């Protein structure tokens, strides 16, 4: 499809954006929520960037550049776009300023660039569909189908003109902020994120885990990546479930595409199995959100507030399954 280079008026605004100040201090927050301020979200994230590496972190002409052809990079798909971008990218802020010091400037910024960009290009169908039905992509990349095309993405969008923000880098710090953007990427691969977890649980348990240790760092960014990927169970009630209606949204319409080829999809995919979903959801917590969460507090206890809302998240959908499921207005 190629990548398309965004129009000059766009950024025409964003240099001149100031943040609001009652949000200053909202935006710290684990369970904080960008939804209500979409007008805002470009200058949001430039706050986060510059709060955590500085002013004159990035050539602010050209990261303001940088967004906002990221933004259009982003199709209008439900749920893997635009929002979803900014959505994992504050709570990655969110962890990063919990920890500040165990990470180098290259890691914070290089961490909050790959989180923005770590679904670029979403076409709204999953790895399963593209590899079971041949698509191009499956043949390029065998395993990690879409992560590695997310990569590409946001690679072509850094060599287009103007757009490279990691010039003003030294060649051995470019070689290396790109492979911590590269890391980071795949490991939001679900797949690879159980393994992940075991490993990163086995090594705590047993006092391995180092954070010196170049392999492990590798592994605790990978956590960080799942942990953010998934902060929609770590807000609020009432955001989880409206959410919850997006990604289904997304779900169902690939449902739709495997049921016009002779393949029942997973119950997950079915639009005609919406009575499935509260108990597909403690699932989903039981076997991956809590693992993530509960690991991620153990090797970064400030984090601890993630787990306390998704515990939550997952007594409401428990409640719901019950019978006592509360108000909603479609
Ligand atoms: C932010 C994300 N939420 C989910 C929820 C998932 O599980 C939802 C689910 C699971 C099993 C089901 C079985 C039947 C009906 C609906 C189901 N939904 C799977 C991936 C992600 S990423
Ligand atoms: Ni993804
Ligand atoms: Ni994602």
């Amino acid at each position: 499809a190629g990548t398309s280079i965004c129009t000059s008026e766009e950024w025409q605004g964003l240099m001149q954006f100031t943040l609001p100040v009652r949000l200053c201090k909202e935006i710290e927050l684990f369970h904080f929520d960008i939804g209500p301020f979409e007008n805002m979200w470009p200058g949001i994230f430039v706050y986060m960037v510059h709060r955590s590496c500085g002013t004159s972190c990035f050539e602010l002409e050209k990261l303001c550049r940088f967004i906002m052809s990221v933004k259009k990079n982003y199709r209008r798909v439900p749920y893997h776009n635009w929002k979803h971008a900014v959505t994992v990218a504050h709570c990655m802020y969110a962890i990063l300023q919990n920890n500040h010091t165990l990470f180098t400037d290259l890691e914070r910024k290089g961490l909050l660039i790959a989180c923005l960009c770590h679904d670029l290009d979403h076409r709204g169908f999953s790895n399963s569909y593209l590899q079971k039905f041949d698509h191009p992509l499956a043949a390029l990349y065998s395993t990690s189908t879409m992560e590695q095309h997310h990569f590409s993405q946001t690679v072509s969008i850094l060599q287009l003109e103007g757009h490279n923000i990691f010039s003003t880098l030294s060649s051995s710090e470019y070689e290396q902020v790109l492979e911590i953007i590269r890391k980071a990427i795949i490991a939001t691969d679900l797949a690879l994120y159980f393994g992940n977890r075991k490993q990163l649980e086995e090594m705590y348990q047993t006092g391995s885990l180092n954070l010196n240790n170049q392999s492990h760092r590798d592994r605790v960014i990978g956590l960080m990546m799942t942990a953010c990927d998934l902060c929609s169970v770590t807000k609020l009630w009432p955001v989880t479930k409206l959410t919850a209606n997006d990604i289904y949204a997304e779900f169902w319409a690939e449902g739709d595409e495997m049921k016009k080829l002779g393949i029942q999809p997973i119950p997950m995919m079915d639009r005609d199995k919406k009575d499935e979903v509260p108990q597909g959801q403690l699932g989903f917590y039981n076997a991956v959100a809590i693992p993530c969460y509960t690991t991620l507090t153990q090797i970064l206890p400030p984090t601890e507030p993630l787990l306390k809302a998704c515990r939550d998240n997952l007594s409401q959908w428990e409640k719901v399954i019950r019978g006592e499921e509360t108000a909603t207005w479609i």
